């Protein structure tokens, strides 16, 4: 009866023990509080300055904090957009005027694929291993108008090196095919801080990058998706953004700069010992526990799969729900073929220690029946 | 192009009067909330989005006299804007609809948003939409009706007795009821219980409501999109493809707005709305040639019509001087001609450069 990912996500958002979503609900730290204290004084600022100065700014924070030096600074390149769901689907909207099937990366996100599939895309899955691990086929990329990749995944925390996106970014170019990421977990590791628009624009591939400041920081959802696309892109997404929106809000884009800034000055780095501290009291937490394994052992994003043997996601799912706790079965992430996801569960880590420590020492019970 | 492309040009300026959004100045009920936004943040950290929603949409709802929406959890979705509750629509349409009854004129995102997504449209022209019955040979032929109201540009609003004839008559012929009640707050005219109305016409609807024109919260708003129980579309799908839902602190904004609105807020937005539509009518009244379509209208945005001359070309002079308004002709999406001696002016703006817009205005249209 849950069609997709977020219908599961619904069930948690009014509970204390959600470790559902993968939207960032930790506390504030006191610099990012700081910034909270002064929202008027923003408020005041955004009435006051033109939007574009706003924007450029909040750009120039957040992409020069994650590497991404050589991002297209021309106003206009960057397309902000209420959140990167409104960004992809603009892309996929704009795809279908002109392609009629896409590779994508399998699992992913799956309101990637519904959105595509929804605007009348063929998905063509491309497993992980596939696309880390060799060139794509010649017979694949003359058959699909984009390759879509999603690095870090989400729900694996796969970072796609960069010299698999440059060689990736050169047989897109070869073929004529459009290059797109989703890189809203960019900012939970290193390993995806080398800059992505030199390799793009050095391939000279049409591209299209999501951006997303919405998961890093608890921001109560205030975020923005960032369209970012090549001067070649060849698909309409120009105007269809400016069919649904004027632009974002010049205070979220004042608070992505203040929140980017704080980042900069040693948020990042205390935000990563904070991920690796969830990570850890989970996997010490589901130590020995007959059955259980991870199956992402380097990951570094803020969300974190668990395996079990003899147990279903849904069932463990259940279980769980009945002690308050709510987490997400996997199944829906593998869109191609959901029976891949029928024995894990993900977990959400940009959670306050003391809840996630409490859903997982749940679990723990429940995983030994 | 499109409308917002025009608006675009304007959005740096000082002296835009261009898109609809309120640009004026936090009145000190407002300016108080704004002040405690840290703790709306704290709250929203807080307590269950579901409880800030429900209250937000319950004050919203009430403030304009729509006592029997649906107040049942799920039943009004909360999106980023009303233009996204737009394409949620347009795409739950396109598996089923191929054709669309649409008013016309109308805001133009609302063709683009429904021709984008694959459906044909079928202008209706207010004086036929307002005056008398649809045609069984139309809604025989459109799968939805879709109707602006107050309309956006003219202000004009949908009766109680109309609504209620259109609803039995897309319940009679299986058509969908939409509409966009994006202006519901600037006129109490639109103020009657149209929930009530659909409820008991029984057939299917939607409703998209929005909070963003009323107050000028830096665009921090929500459309909300409101659906019969047997609508028949995927609108509770594809709004979950696209969301979770609306920040919190958003909906927490949304519920202190129309509280200080039902204290008396409204009223006095009311009085400023009519205040700066006096302005534009007192200061272009004698011009040779202007005329103002709209009498009646309590919309924040105002037509003046001028003959020997386009729309276009007014603009343009406008622009020169640094002065950014709109051209009517593309919301007549069916005949933009329609539109062509006309441009539309924004008056939720401080009343200072609206003042110095409509002289420059004045100025220009007497030389
Ligand atoms: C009747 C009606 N229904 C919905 C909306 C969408 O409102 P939104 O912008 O989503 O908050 C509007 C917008 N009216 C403004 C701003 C247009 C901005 N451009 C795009 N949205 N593409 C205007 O008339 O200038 C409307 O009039
Ligand atoms: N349809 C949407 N946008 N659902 C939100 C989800 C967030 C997410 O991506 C995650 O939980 O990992």
């Amino acid at each position: 009866l849950k069609e997709n990912l977020t219908q599961w996500e619904y069930l948690a958002l009014n509970s204390e023990l959600n470790i559902a979503d993968g939207h960032a609900r930790q506390a504030l730290s006191p610099g990012q509080q700081k910034i909270v204290n002064e929202l008027p004084v923003l408020w005041a600022e955004s009435e006051q300055r033109p939007v574009q100065q706003i924007e450029s700014e909040a750009h120039q924070a957040y992409f020069t904090l994650l590497g991404q030096h050589g991002y297209p600074a021309e106003p206009g390149r960057v397309l902000s957009c209420y959140s990167s769901s409104v960004s992809m689907e603009i892309l996929a909207r704009s795809l279908s005027a002109s392609v009629d099937r896409v590779a994508l990366v399998h699992p992913t996100f799956d309101n990637i694929a519904d959105l595509l599939r929804g605007n009348g895309l063929d998905l063509v899955p491309v497993e992980e291993d596939a696309l880390h691990g060799a060139d794509l086929s010649a017979e694949l990329l003359s058959s699909v108008g984009c390759v879509f990749v999603t690095t870090p995944n989400n729900p694996t925390g796969r970072v796609l090196a960069e010299e698999r996106l440059r060689r990736l970014a050169e047989q897109c170019a070869e073929h004529g095919t459009v290059l797109a990421l989703d890189t809203s977990f960019r900012g939970f590791d290193a390993a995806a801080h080398y800059d992505h628009y030199a390799v793009l624009q050095e391939a000279g591939c049409r591209w299209v990058v999501i951006e997303d400041t919405g998961k890093l920081w608890p921001t109560l959802d205030l975020k923005a998706g960032l369209l970012v696309f090549s001067e070649d892109i060849g698909l309409p997404v120009e105007k269809i953004y400016s069919d649904i929106l004027l632009g974002v809000s010049p205070l979220i884009l004042a608070l992505i700069r203040e929140f980017s800034r704080d980042a900069a000055d040693g948020g990042l780095a205390d935000l990563h010992a904070f991920i690796l501290h969830n990570r850890s009291v989970v996997r010490r937490a589901l130590a020995g526990v007959e059955g259980v394994s991870f199956p992402d052992p380097e990951s570094r994003s803020s969300v974190e799969r668990v395996a079990f043997a003899g147990r279903t996601g849904t069932e463990v799912w259940e279980e769980l729900q009945r002690h308050h706790v709510f987490a997400l079965p996997c199944r829906q992430f593998h869109w191609a073929e959901p029976s891949d996801g029928d024995h894990m569960v993900r977990i959400a880590l940009s959670r306050s220690t003391e809840p996630l420590e409490k859903s997982v020492q749940v679990l723990r019970t429940v995983l030994e029946t």
